[PDB]
């Protein structure tokens, strides 16, 4: 099972208990964005991150007693039909709003039981993702492949190293295709032991496919209040993409050097396969729409993938 | 009976009947859809061959200006960006897509291919979130008939074609309508099934290497490639891998006779073969732009993923 979290006064982690740090519930989020949490019914705002003010403009008080039929009059109706009561908790609607605040927000929702969560972060507004399509499919083998994918989303995206980390039957991981700026250690065809992954999370991310960390110096923005009205317990929140990382993970970061992650699951045969990792030396907040992208390259990765094994075994 | 295609037209081969249906080579008609313009050039040198009978038109050129220059002065920015992305050994299903400012024609949609020793080069005018939205849609499906069912409507609600149909294969080649999503008034085809030569054999070797082709007016002529044949071979161009590609008329007419107007149709292709056919429908004729296209062709890439993922969750 999992410890109740450090704001339950659970127990602190080491490198003793890993696999029981609740990661989906750290009540609090990054900074790089606003989360709202809301009834399903009622539209009624419950929760909010202590940042909404600066993302939306509103006197804080003004928030946690409206609703989102007031608030966001043109999207209630589109959150309702996009997601039933009863719909898987990986189920995005994501609208632009163009808010008096600032200029453009982008806008993520999904449902977890009776609570909806709303994500606010600042978007904006051509050819590469379907040149990127043609050259995964025109691949030869699973090597070639790899080298596309990770050249690719280098090209898109512009961080330091892109790597493909490939999974084995133990959790054992390895590095099988590389694209870095020049000047970096190279941390092609390296393995790494079962731990620095471990079980909770490997569960979480065959269900939700991508997730970043936007600064590893940066500190959380805790919820308010911290426990859901609702149950009088922690908010989901394995979902949110602006979700607060685990300190420990943080900290490892710090010790590699590295000032912005991002990842992205590829997952064949209903199991995590392995992962699409970026690397960047310093905070990189990458926008949404740009997300989106690697979000279609995870898809159009994990076919092939399966497409490319076939053909050796 | 499999047998090997017939000679084209213009090589004094005969004409096709219902008898000789799987021996029409149609990956050669020599020709193109009017909607837009084709060139053909030489993978190395940039030498311009042929182009299309109404590609001054398009490119707002003489055709003899246009025959002689190489890419390198007709398309100074793209030609080296074509050389890189498709490498001389490449196999002919690899594209690549680039916007251009054209004076005369207003923004124009290059897509390009290699087969052999040759680029193809077609050009067409180019003009929220709903992929994304439908993507997550499709992949919280609880099951194969609803996730027919999202794919039928996503794919009307992006396009507006009237009718939208998942037609899926048997073992044996026969086909089902198993989804639709229609306009009121539309007489429904959900649930009938066709016989195996509706679509013919060398049709089907087609389709699993590449994966989107249309119709745009059932009613129109082609437009000659000129000259007809390749320089480089004297033998006839493979038009296999282009959109521009004009279509049979044995097909043109079968629909005709339905009152169809447009046609559109993407591949769903699973373990390497071609699981179905989405497909779709209009009764004017009809043009789709090349970016909201190739939204559709995620789609179809999309669908064959949650496809294989359905049926493993059955057994
Ligand atoms: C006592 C627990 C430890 C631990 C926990 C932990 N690790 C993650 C997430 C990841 N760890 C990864 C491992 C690597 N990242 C690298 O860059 C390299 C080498 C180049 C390795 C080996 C990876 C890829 C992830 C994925 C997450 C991401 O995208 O950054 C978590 C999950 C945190 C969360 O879900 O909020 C946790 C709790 N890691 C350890 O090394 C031990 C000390
Ligand atoms: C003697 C040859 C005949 C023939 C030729 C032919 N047919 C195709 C392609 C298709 N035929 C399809 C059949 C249907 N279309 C429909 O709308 C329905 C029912 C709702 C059916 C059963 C389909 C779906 C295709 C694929 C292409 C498309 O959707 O438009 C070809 C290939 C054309 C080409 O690649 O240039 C050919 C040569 N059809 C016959 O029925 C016989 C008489």
């Amino acid at each position: 099972p999992f410890f109740p979290p450090l704001y339950l006064g659970g127990p602190e982690i080491t490198t003793e208990n890993c696999e029981r740090e609740p990661i989906h519930i750290p009540g609090s989020i990054q900074p790089h964005g606003a989360l709202l949490t809301a009834d399903g019914h009622s539209g009624e705002v419950l929760q909010m991150s202590l940042n909404a003010a600066t993302f939306l403009g509103q006197e804080p008080t003004v928030l946690r007693g409206q609703t989102l039929a007031a608030l966001l009059p043109e999207q209630w109706p589109a959150l309702q039909a996009a997601l039933p009561p009863g719909c898987p908790d990986a189920l995005q609607y994501r609208a632009t709003l163009d808010w008096p605040a600032a200029g453009h927000l982008s806008l993520t929702v999904h449902r977890v039981g009776e609570l909806l969560i709303l994500e606010f972060e600042p978007t904006e507004a051509p050819h590469a993702l379907r040149n990127a399509m043609f050259a995964l499919e025109s691949a030869p083998n699973l090597r070639a492949l790899a080298e596309v994918a990770t050249q690719t989303v280098r090209e898109l995206t512009g961080f330091d190293r892109v790597m493909l980390y490939k999974f084995a039957p133990d959790a054992t991981g390895e590095v099988i295709a590389e694209a870095r700026r020049e000047g970096l250690h190279a941390f092609l065809g390296h393995r790494f032991p079962a731990s620095d992954i471990p079980a909770q999370a490997r569960a979480l991310y065959t269900r939700h496919l991508l997730r970043l960390t936007a600064d590893t110096r940066a500190a959380a923005v805790p919820l308010d209040p911290v426990l859901n009205p609702q149950t009088n317990a922690p908010t989901p929140l394995g979902g949110a993409v602006l979700r607060a990382t685990s300190p420990m993970h943080m900290q490892y970061l710090r010790n590699m050097g590295v000032g912005s992650s991002l990842s992205v699951s590829v997952v064949v045969g209903g199991q995590l396969w392995g992962l699409i990792a970026c690397h960047h030396q310093t905070p990189y907040v990458l926008p949404p729409d740009l997300r989106t992208t690697l979000e279609y390259l995870g898809r159009l990765l994990s076919l092939q993938v399966q497409v490319k094994e076939a053909l050796e075994h």
